[PDB]
Protein backbone atom coordinates (compact mmCIF):
# COMPACT_ATOMS: atom_id res chain seq x y z
CA UNK A 1 0.00 0.00 0.00
CA UNK A 2 1.53 3.57 -1.33
CA UNK A 3 1.87 5.55 2.10
CA UNK A 4 2.29 9.22 1.44
CA UNK A 5 2.91 11.92 4.19
CA UNK A 6 2.52 15.61 4.09
CA UNK A 7 1.76 18.48 6.81
CA UNK A 8 -1.29 20.30 7.91
CA UNK A 9 -2.01 23.46 5.07
CA UNK A 10 0.56 21.94 2.96
CA UNK A 11 0.53 20.43 -0.13
CA UNK A 12 0.59 16.31 -0.89
CA UNK A 13 0.93 14.43 -4.55
CA UNK A 14 -1.29 11.64 -5.32
CA UNK A 15 0.42 8.74 -7.57
CA UNK A 16 -1.45 6.97 -9.57
CA UNK A 17 0.92 4.11 -10.21
CA UNK A 18 0.58 3.98 -14.03
CA UNK A 19 3.36 3.02 -15.58
CA UNK A 20 0.81 3.08 -19.25
CA UNK A 21 2.46 -0.46 -20.17
CA UNK A 22 -1.28 0.25 -22.31
CA UNK A 23 0.57 3.05 -23.88
CA UNK A 24 -3.07 4.93 -24.10
CA UNK A 25 -3.11 8.63 -24.97
CA UNK A 26 -4.84 10.88 -22.41
CA UNK A 27 -7.53 11.61 -25.20
CA UNK A 28 -8.58 7.87 -25.24
CA UNK A 29 -9.03 7.84 -20.88
CA UNK A 30 -11.08 8.68 -18.60
CA UNK A 31 -9.34 8.79 -15.34
CA UNK A 32 -10.81 9.47 -11.52
CA UNK A 33 -9.88 10.11 -8.21
CA UNK A 34 -11.93 9.28 -5.20
CA UNK A 35 -11.73 9.23 -1.41
CA UNK A 36 -12.68 6.34 0.69
CA UNK A 37 -16.18 7.75 0.77
CA UNK A 38 -16.24 7.47 -3.60
CA UNK A 39 -16.14 11.32 -3.07
CA UNK A 40 -14.85 12.50 -6.57
CA UNK A 41 -11.68 14.24 -6.38
CA UNK A 42 -10.51 15.29 -9.82
CA UNK A 43 -11.87 14.12 -13.22
CA UNK A 44 -10.01 14.13 -16.73
CA UNK A 45 -12.77 12.98 -19.39
CA UNK A 46 -10.52 12.63 -22.74
CA UNK A 47 -8.20 15.14 -22.05
CA UNK A 48 -10.75 17.56 -20.25
CA UNK A 49 -11.03 18.59 -17.01
CA UNK A 50 -14.31 17.75 -16.01
CA UNK A 51 -15.71 19.78 -12.42
CA UNK A 52 -19.20 18.81 -12.48
CA UNK A 53 -19.03 15.75 -10.52
CA UNK A 54 -16.10 17.32 -8.04
CA UNK A 55 -17.84 17.19 -4.45
CA UNK A 56 -17.30 20.57 -2.96
CA UNK A 57 -15.14 19.08 -0.54
CA UNK A 58 -12.02 19.39 -3.12
CA UNK A 59 -13.32 22.23 -5.31
CA UNK A 60 -10.60 24.30 -6.11
CA UNK A 61 -7.79 22.06 -4.08
CA UNK A 62 -7.02 19.67 -6.73
CA UNK A 63 -4.74 19.73 -10.10
CA UNK A 64 -3.63 16.64 -12.49
CA UNK A 65 -0.47 16.16 -14.31
CA UNK A 66 -0.68 13.57 -16.90
CA UNK A 67 3.47 13.37 -17.43
CA UNK A 68 3.34 11.93 -14.08
CA UNK A 69 0.04 10.84 -13.90
CA UNK A 70 0.34 12.30 -10.10
CA UNK A 71 -3.21 14.46 -8.27
CA UNK A 72 -1.76 16.82 -6.55
CA UNK A 73 -4.03 17.71 -3.64
CA UNK A 74 -3.88 21.57 -1.79
CA UNK A 75 -4.23 23.18 1.32
CA UNK A 76 -4.35 19.95 3.23
CA UNK A 77 -6.63 19.48 6.45
CA UNK A 78 -6.17 16.95 9.07
CA UNK A 79 -9.01 15.96 7.84
CA UNK A 80 -8.03 14.94 4.53
CA UNK A 81 -5.89 11.87 5.84
CA UNK A 82 -7.23 8.69 4.52
CA UNK A 83 -7.02 6.60 1.54
CA UNK A 84 -7.52 7.69 -1.69
CA UNK A 85 -7.95 6.05 -5.41
CA UNK A 86 -6.94 6.61 -9.23
CA UNK A 87 -9.24 4.53 -11.55
CA UNK A 88 -8.77 4.65 -14.90
CA UNK A 89 -11.11 3.58 -17.85
CA UNK A 90 -10.23 3.34 -21.50
CA UNK A 91 -13.50 4.71 -23.46
CA UNK A 92 -14.57 2.38 -26.15
CA UNK A 93 -16.85 3.81 -28.39
CA UNK A 94 -19.31 1.69 -26.50
CA UNK A 95 -18.63 2.33 -23.39
CA UNK A 96 -15.62 2.47 -20.95
CA UNK A 97 -13.27 0.07 -19.04
CA UNK A 98 -11.60 -0.27 -16.38
CA UNK A 99 -8.23 -0.83 -17.04
CA UNK A 100 -6.20 0.93 -13.59
CA UNK A 101 -6.47 1.04 -10.21
CA UNK A 102 -4.36 1.73 -7.19
CA UNK A 103 -4.57 3.50 -3.79
CA UNK A 104 -2.82 5.93 -1.33
CA UNK A 105 -2.64 6.48 1.91
CA UNK A 106 -2.27 9.83 2.90
CA UNK A 107 -1.30 11.41 6.20
CA UNK A 108 -1.63 14.77 7.16
CA UNK A 109 0.25 15.59 10.26
CA UNK A 110 -0.12 18.70 12.56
Amino acid sequence: MLKIQAYFNETADLPCQFANSQNQSLSELVVFWQDQENLVLNEVYLGKEKFDSVHSKYMGRTSFDSDSWTLRLHNLQIKDKGLYQCIIHHKKPTGMIRIHQMNSELSVLA
